[PDB]
């Protein structure tokens, strides 16, 4: 059984191989790390060397105990095919991890909408982000959907712009309602004052007359602004004699 | 027929090569197990191992007796191709099963909406996770379909908000619908006095003025202290005199 | 013509072939069978080996008449490949039609929903599954189809939950209601009373106050206790003076 | 030119195959429509063999003219790939065509809705399915389109279920309602008694009580039943006293 | 360089390989369209033999000038492959061409709805089926469009079906409504008498009892039956006291 | 270094090979545009010819310096695969392209509906389509899109259609409507006598008797001739008595 | 040991390889850069030269290393592959990326609407567009989205197009109507007057008689041309006399 000295060979291959491999790959990631790259890519594009190495040492391990090379190819070719169809979804994830990561269309903090979901971002992981509902909810979106919808991004701009829309009675006077909307945007400091300050007859409308009105403030200020320039809108159409109208109806009576 | 040897021989191959694939098998995630990985995916690659090992057996021990080679990897690339349709959904939902439990995005117990659908999680099994809706039906969605879309969990954060949407007359004091309402939320011990407390004047609307209170809670006390803040609103309102007002409209009469 | 020898050589090998083929696969599922695994499952993978052992057959036989190897593999592998494109649907509603019988997400009897048409299970089939409507119509949906998409159960769960919602006017008291709605639920005796019993006011609502009641009860008894408890509540609350209200309107004249 | 008799073999080679391929094939589907399988699948698995042994013959016979073997698998490889796909959806309507007639979900002359259209099934043909709506269009509907669709079938149950929803006044007796449908109900002799017979007061209204009354019939009857069940309805509940109402509103009057 | 004469072969091969080519492919659907076939089936199924024979020629003549055989596979194969994705959307919609006018599911002037889309059929060319809608506007619809949808065919059928719904007031006769709408169609010739015709109580309804009336008629006469019997309800329901209601509503008054 | 002498061989090969392939490729569309085919099919095809010869020259100029021929064919497969799927999108919009302009369902200057979008066609070009929406919108749409998608054209025809619907008050003269509307239509010229001239009741409807009138003009005019027989009916109703009726509403007083 | 000289070899080939392969694809890419094509395109392309030629010095390193070629070829073919799916939609949106710079179909500063959603085109990266909503949301929407979808610009066409839809009273003189609009668009200098001009009545309505006015202004006025001519219309209309009318309703009193 002189030919039974192929099966301890075998062996041998495939430990120097398993080592040689692990020593290769390990070698690699450290040189790309050290350029800068990106830890994930790295370990990626690392563990394919690693993966590949051990392949050729299958193909030579086996085919000194006659495993006709090609039916190595060919069993290891299905193997992996079964392995890559089960993980994908998650391959595809862990890509678009990496490119969220490496481009920060949003970052950790800011509020975004991914494709009818929108909340609080908390931290993008290997194959899903996590984020926050203004209410309390947390959303588990996988990565691979994430990056291949619209990204609604409402923090990165500094800056943003609030859009009142004000009904009035057909019988007020444009002129002043037009005043007093400018006299309260006017005042209001949080209103940036170098940018758009639109107040206007923009519809007529069911039952009303209404109104666009359209400023400008800090990304911070830009909900309480709303609030406050509202409740001042209705104390001061009030106080000055301006309806806001209930719904409409001409009728037109018959007895019969 | 000293050539009808070969088909003892194949056989032996055969005997020999289904024992030699189930004793390496076992004794590589016997290894896998033993490190941590996953005792499914342990299983997994496992199994391809054994299968791989029987499908050299297979080419070998047919290849005595004259079955070309090239065509047993023919054959049986066709064999696992018409399996491997057949499965698929199942292998696609076998690896969803796994992520979701060695990710938990949602627990056994949590209250979760997994697309359109929204129940308690019982249980994440092999290829399908089962919750049960707050009334009582039990839905059967596949690991696959879950893992691909969002995960939204309800219960894994342990503070959340209510919103209050309250319509009160148009001519009814706006500085005194804020104190009650602050009133009310200021001496109910269950909403969380160092978080978010906003009540404010926020729709100008159709037949109302429509204010906007918002208040945060435990998780568990969020359902109670809505249903019980709202009865209170209702007493008080109607006690202190605020109306809610009744669908509006101004009719402009015409005898004809 | 000694070279027309082959020809009878070749049928031969095809007659033996197809002999020895048709035994190992029935030698197959006979230890299949013997096991456990799966009727159906085992007379689909023993008949992969049945049809294997006959593609060996054919590529040998053909073979002693000439024909290149090489060549059928190919022809072959068309032929299968036209097969199974036209097949396909098919296997892959086989392989629901397992799934569903060996997992009974539904059982026959069960009344469910798959996805968006809803009814009573009568027998799940090699590739298709039929159900009948509460009305009498019948559908038959592809196992397929099933599988891949939510599977609504209303009838594995043994207790199930109605939900009553009940407007009453504004002007009514919100004690008397929450008591006589308390008080008819208390009395009924089908209402698993260890179970949630939630009467409550829980919208404010647009010309009517909205109380909700919620109660548990027996899957069977669930159709029943709705229509009594509700034909109740209409009378109660007629003999105790509370009024459902019709549709309110605030209508403000104008002589013009 | 004794190189030149290769192309008179060529020819023969062709012929000869052609024919024994005819006669193969033919003598086929003479065997497995001995046996029962199905006409269609005859033809088609029979015009494999068919077209199978003459692309051997093909081979063969352009190989004795030095076209290389493995250029006529390439060439033919190709050619059979254009030819698959222009088809494909036509292969794909045969086999449900056949699918259809060997398990008719529906048969010829049942009404059936068929994926949103629904009418009188007239007959399934190779690729496509010709129904006529209950108002005379035709509708042409692909084999495998319906397929892989829901089938839902009017006809193939022997009884079905007509459901009527009466809307009576508030003030209306709920005693004598019922009493009244059940006796309308009681008297119908194509109402089967020996099944479900619910007559009860189901949804609390915007305007009116609502009364369900769901009663069984035979299939025929059904169309009539419920016509002649609600002409009788009207009338008795006009003679006894019962108003449906029109639709309801409280008006709240203000002088301004 | 007496190996610059292989150059001159090859061009002669291709010479003669083209010729070969052009005169097989003209002389197969020579024998096609002679057999019946189908003129376009014959070209494509024709044109294969061509592009293939002439495939065959360029393997042989740039293997004269040492082109390897099996990078001419390789060359060609991709070549066909650009072409082939290119194309394609025009080989499904060239075969659905085909299927159309050998199937006449429409025929040219025939009104059908293909998927949404409704007019006369004009003319069905090679890629693309072009209709006039009733107003003028012209649709061109894609040959493979058409054939994976509905085909919904106006026209095809000789009689068809009208359906009124009429809605009378409450306090009106049931009886006297029958027979007026009985008499009417009773009367129009037009309306075929040995079909259908159905005058039927169907709708209690919101303001007005509606009445179903379905009558027959030939498909050329429908729109025409329709107008006039029309008409003639309004003028004899009119004349003999019925009334088409108004939309109604009973309003209950509060002095506030 | 004399095995150094095939790397001058190789560029040898290289350089005459790229000649050699840029003047046949040439020579090849020179031929084709002089028979008739169409600029970008010569082009695209001769490309081929082009990419094709540089193709075997690689693989015999790599060969001479010992680069194994089918590792170039592997190479060369993966490269082109890479680009392949880069351009795709491009490719089937080029070939979207030449239909287009080679079928001209729209010709620049149409006014067109191009799924969901429809504006004046300005220029078909290699990958997009650009249209001017009516209002001064640019709309660029891909060449693929338009041809895979129905193709409304409102400008081929020459003659189209307007439809008025005209609703007048129930107890207007059935008979004058007809008449004033038949003599407005028969006086404008602009209409075409020699076609469809429908007036007719056609809906009894929620509160008004509904006319339709639909006549033909030439399709220049049918804008104008619309807007001019409006401001004419209105007109003629008018001085004529005849009402077009504000909506309707019987109310059913109550006293409470 | 004198075959651990092939290990010392292998490292030669790889270092001579990268390098040889390094030189020639930046000289490559010089050449292209150097004509015009385009800077992406050039890297593109380029890298795969480069990645092409380290491919063949891996085949032949390896192979002195009795690496069995076949089994490289096949190895790298796998590792490509598992990149190549990883990226992808990477490449895709790469791809568009050139194209929406090379076509400029938006260019940045132009407002666009890119399939929903809409504003303002600050940048075109990579794989993603950045664009900036009116109120100050960013939106990052991916290359390839955008190229197969339409293209919606809003600026790239220098003058554009108000249509106001205003509704008067139906006792409204229409001529008068006409003439107040006519005269204050004539006036208007923002209104390109050598462009359509349509004041004309358009819809008979509900309650309103509906004219349409059309006017063409530069894209910068556009906006402030609507509401200016706006406020005048209601204006003038006022002072003139004309009443844009509140819904109306005839209601037909009935005592009971």
């Amino acid at each position: 059984l002189s030919y039974a000295v192929n099966i301890v060979a075998a062996l041998a291959i495939i430990i120097v191989g398993l080592i040689i491999a692990r020593m290769i790959s390990n070698a690699v990631n450290r040189l790309m790390i050290s350029r800068k790259i990106d830890a994930t890519v790295a370990c990626f594009l690392s563990a394919l060397v690693r993966y590949g190495i051990i392949a050729f040492t299958l193909i030579a391990a086996l085919g000194r105990v006659g495993v006709q090379t090609a039916s190595v190819i060919a069993v290891l070719g299905a193997a992996g095919l079964a392995v890559g169809l089960a993980l994908q979804g998650s391959l595809s994830n862990l890509a678009a991890g990496v490119l969220l990561v490496m481009f920060r269309p949003f970052r950790a903090g800011e509020y975004v909408d991914l494709g009818g979901v929108a909340g609080t971002v908390l931290s993008v992981q290997i194959f899903s982000t996590t984020m926050r509902t203004a209410d309390g909810k947390i959303i588990v979106i996988p990565n691979g959907k994430i990056i291949a919808g619209n990204i609604i991004n409402f923090s990165r701009e500094p800056v943003r712009r609030n859009e009142f829309i004000i009904g009035v009675a057909y019988d007020s006077d444009i002129d002043q309602v037009k005043q007093i909307l400018t006299n309260i945007i006017q005042s209001e400091d949080r209103i940036l004052k170098d940018r758009e300050m639109t107040v206007r007859l923009n519809e007529l409308g069911a039952s009303s007359i209404n109104f666009v009105v359209r400023v400008w403030s800090n990304s911070g200020d830009l909900q309480n602004v709303y609030w406050d320039v509202l409740e001042r809108i209705k104390r001061e159409f009030d106080a000055a004699g301006i309806s806001f109208p209930y719904p409409q109806m001409d009728v037109n009576f018959k007895r019969v």
